[PDB]
């Protein structure tokens, strides 16, 4: 029942494998075909310094498709210059064949292996049209993508009356004869010039031009869309005039990285589209130039590259998205939008949206959001000209719960990925996010997010948040979808819910009610440590009423410095496990996985696996950022050669008690000091021995309370300490000042080549007292719940929890089970029992 991983990685930076994996049923019909690249390419390893890069040659790939092994009865073909392709018919039940090939530039063909799938009666279709069907039928006029010209003076109608609107009329007139500088002028580069290292200096060059490009955007933009909103001229004239200023930048020895870039595409997007019919000869030279320009550079960057990278951040957030939009503003007008349209529409069906299918987002609480946009504005696009719904993906269904579980109305964000500890409430563009997915998808659980959050804070739509990558309002203004009625609510969702290819956990003992809720995170990830994420497999946080107790330590400075690599993304910031004061490799080797789970009423589960996510760093991308960027990936900073065998944890929800209780099985190749470690944000934890184990008292300065109880088959000692490995420097100026330190608790065992832990975690706040454990019969106990384990570093592990009172019960052993967990649950009066087995994800 125990499934042992030996490979080096679960996922890849660049794609090995083709998919449909060889021998598979497929997940949907058509498949979508995917394959290695024939010269397998990483790209620039950072958006200010590209690093070693290898050449990327143009080439053409061929793909043939049939049930007849031997490639002549009904045979499916085509010809790429991708390694992708796209049916675009529904396969007919059976067995199927198929091959790919590189063609070498003298016209030789090299073929793969000749690989197998199958299609069974129960396989879902989702069946999108070709693109010739989209382009066929897509008019000539302009506007055509920002609003379509047939439906222009209806949405003017509409919004006449829409409060939401009149925000663009009102900041596009509070430009009109306002000069803009140029660049050189408006930029302050006082801290860049300060920094010596090149990484440093060019990372923080992009911030401060981005500062000055993206005010400027949102200038662009509202005075685009109050044109189109009244078509009053004069937004034209100053949107031109503030428009060719910005363009006017380009070379600047300032204008730095690739989001300013895609910004100069994605305005000249919107003023040719929008203005059409207004420009001047040279006016429209201008912007068809740098939409030239710009997307063929965008679109040489994508090929043979993007489709197999396994995520592209900047790309998927923002960038493709805007080279989508130019491809259509211009099809038919500049040659090169055919190519662009052909990628991009092949592209998003291949494999977009999202990485993890499951709907959880691979980068984090922080990533999720710069990718709104894109997430919706794309299907909204593609499903109207094409007239098929784009959102039928049962992605967005599973996201729905995503956007929900990690982040519960007015609570702090589950706490993954880069700069996960500034997301301490849900912003207005997750709002807008939820609500789109409401309409688009009639989807009654965002529709209660939505409703319940508003209800409390009508005016969340306009509060704060970065809006360049989040803002829905013009979605608003141009859907013809009402929000659905309110249904559901948040209080009718399941306790607890598991995200397997994610590898995430969420439980909550109360999610419709956040205030008292008591809350856990968990992770364990097939994504490991590489792009946004971070090395925290097997790690937990807690939260009462919405604010975090015991919470992953360390401050986000920036995406590869000291304090990054050594405190902040580095296990020893987190509530996990360290082996001889060493931690999880950086990259896609650093990977965990959840092996299995239950999502319960009286109680609910999630094992982490951990076991091969230890040792020395050896990923390709990330060794070559830390030359890059200073790092030393050695064992004084946290990094030596791997010692660890196994390493499980198992957490169980005491169903809505808010108790919580973690047990570790930890092995060994010898005997190593196993450290267990918890953090706190805002206040030190308070310890004292507590029989034969140690207390240890989280608090916030709210109502919060954490309390572990920790046992463990090794004797213990323990220290605490207010200070990072390494100083949280805001060298970027990118954090306010203040920047508190964090407490860091670390118990320590005696050396051995096995280990057990047992946490028995008291979350709550001012809804009740502590909760009190009782050492009795050599077991413990706590509020009607019995708690057996193996404390024996020479005994088979075993885990042992019931409640007699509530009928619920686990059971984990290598007896009775053969390894399995065997729960009893109650739901709507019925016994359920499950035996939990390890599947891989
Ligand atoms: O609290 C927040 O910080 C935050 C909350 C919001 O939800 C979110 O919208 C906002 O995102 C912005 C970041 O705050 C911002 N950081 S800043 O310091 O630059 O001001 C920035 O972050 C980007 C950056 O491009 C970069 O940041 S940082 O250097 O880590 O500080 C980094 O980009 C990586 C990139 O992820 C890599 N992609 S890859 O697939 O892994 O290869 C690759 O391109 O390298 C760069 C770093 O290169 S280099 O070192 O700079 O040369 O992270 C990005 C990020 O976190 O999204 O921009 C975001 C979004 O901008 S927004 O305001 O429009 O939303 O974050
Ligand atoms: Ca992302
Ligand atoms: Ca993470």
């Amino acid at each position: 029942a125990v499934i042992k991983v030996s490979e080096e990685t679960l996922m890849y930076e660049v794609r090995a494998t083709p998919s449909p994996a060889d021998g598979t049923y497929v997940k949907v019909n058509p498949p979508r075909f995917m394959w290695p690249d024939k010269f397998p390419h990483l790209g620039p390893v950072l958006d200010g310094v590209p690093g070693q890069v290898d050449e990327k040659p143009k080439v053409v790939y061929r793909i043939r498709i049939s049930q007849d092994k031997n490639f002549r009865k009904d045979v499916l073909t085509g010809e790429r210059a991708w390694a992708f392709f796209n049916p675009f018919q529904c396969l007919a039940q059976g067995k199927w064949y198929w091959q790919h090939a590189y063609v070498t530039p003298e016209g030789t063909e090299e073929w793969s292996p000749v690989y197998q799938f199958y299609i069974d009666k129960d396989t879902p279709e989702f069946n999108p049209p070709t693109l010739e069907k989209v382009l066929a039928r897509y008019p000539s006029h302009h506007p055509r993508v920002l609003l379509d010209a047939d439906d222009w003076e209806n949405i003017i109608a509409k919004n006449n009356n829409n409060p939401e609107a009149r925000t663009y009329m009102d900041k596009a007139s509070q430009c009109i004869s306002r000069p803009l500088k140029h660049l050189q002028e408006e930029i302050d580069t006082t801290n860049v010039v300060t920094l010596t290292n090149i990484v440093q200096r060019e990372s923080a060059l992009i911030r401060e031009s981005r500062k000055i490009v993206d005010r400027e955007e949102a200038n662009v933009e509202a005075l685009v869309r109050a044109y189109l909103l009244t078509k009053d001229e004069k937004y034209y004239r100053e949107g031109i005039n503030r428009l060719s200023e910005i363009l006017s930048w380009q070379k600047s020895k300032y204008f730095a990285g690739d989001f300013n870039l895609s910004t100069l595409l994605s305005m000249s997007t919107s003023a040719y589209d929008g203005f059409y019919n207004l420009l001047s000869p040279e006016e429209k030279q201008l912007l068809l130039d740098n939409i030239r320009k710009i997307g063929d550079k965008f679109y040489n960057e994508y090929v043979n590259h993007l489709e197999n990278r396994i995520a592209d951040n900047h790309v998927w957030q923002m960038t493709f998205r805007i080279l989508t939009m130019a491809a259509f503003a211009t099809v038919g007008e500049i040659p090169e939008a055919s190519v662009w349209t052909d990628y991009c529409y092949n592209e998003w069906i291949s494999r977009l949206p999202g990485l993890h299918k499951d709907g959880g987002w691979h980068n984090g609480d922080a990533a999720f959001h710069v990718n709104i946009r894109t997430l919706i504005e794309v299907p909204v696009f593609f499903s109207r000209i094409s007239g098929f719904n784009f959102f039928a993906d049962p992605w967005y269904n599973n996201n729905a719960l995503y956007v929900i579980y990690q982040q519960p109305p007015f609570s702090k964000s589950g706490g993954h990925g880069n700069s996960h500890e500034g997301q301490r409430s849900p912003n207005g563009g997750r709002i807008g996010y939820a609500d789109a997915l409401a309409r688009e998808c009639n989807n009654p659980w965002a529709a209660a997010y939505v409703h319940e959050i508003m209800q409390e804070d009508p005016d969340i739509l306009s509060k704060a948040f970065e809006a360049k990558p989040a803002d829905l309002t013009w979605y608003r203004c141009t859907t013809p979808k009402e929000r659905p009625a309110y249904s559901k609510h948040l209080s009718e969702l399941p306790e607890s819910k598991v995200f397997k290819q994610t590898g995430t956990a969420l439980m909550n003992t109360d999610i419709g009610h956040h205030a008292n809720n008591a809350m856990l995170s968990f992770r364990s990830s097939p994504y490991g440590s590489t792009s946004a994420a971070l090395a925290n497999q097997n790690a937990f946080n807690t939260f009462f009423g919405g604010k975090a107790i015991f919470y992953s330590s360390g401050h986000r400075t920036g995406f590869t410095d000291d304090h990054c690599m050594y405190a902040y993304r580095n296990t020893r910031a987190h509530n996990s496990i360290l082996v001889n004061g060493m931690g999880q490799k950086i990259g896609t080797e650093g990977y965990g996985w959840i092996p299995r789970y239950y999502e319960g009423e009286e109680i609910s589960y999630v094992v982490g696996d951990a076991s091969n996510a230890y040792g020395k760093v050896v990923s390709p991308l990330w060794l070559e950022r830390g030359r890059l960027s200073g790092t030393q990936f050695t064992p004084e900073k946290g990094w030596d050669e791997n010692k660890l065998e196994f390493f499980r944890r198992h957490v169980v929800q005491l169903g809505r008690s808010g108790l919580f209780v973690v047990y570790d099985e930890l092995a060994g190749k010898e005997p190593v000091e196993w450290n267990y470690l918890l953090h706190t944000v805002e206040l030190p934890m308070e310890v004292v021995k507590e029989e034969g184990g140690l207390r240890i008292l989280g608090k916030n300065k709210a109502d919060g309370i954490s309390i572990a109880h920790l046992y463990s088959s090794q004797e213990m000692t323990y220290a605490q300490t207010d200070t990072f490995f390494v100083a949280a420097l805001d060298w970027k100026k990118r954090l306010g000042k203040a920047l508190p330190n964090h407490y860091h608790f670390t118990a320590t065992t005696a050396p051995c080549n096995k280990v057990f832990f047992l946490n028995i975690i008291d979350v709550h706040g001012n809804n009740r007292a502590d909760a009190v454990i009782n050492h009795q019969g050599n077991h413990i106990t706590v509020e009607g719940w019995v708690i057996e384990c193996n404390l024996d570093s020479e005994g088979k592990a075993f885990l042992h929890i019931e409640n007699k009172q509530n009928g619920a019960s686990l059971d984990f052993n290598y007896n009775s089970n053969k390894g399995a967990t065997t729960i009893v649950d109650q739901v709507d009066g019925k016994r359920i029992e499950k035996r939990l087995v390890d599947s891989l994800p």
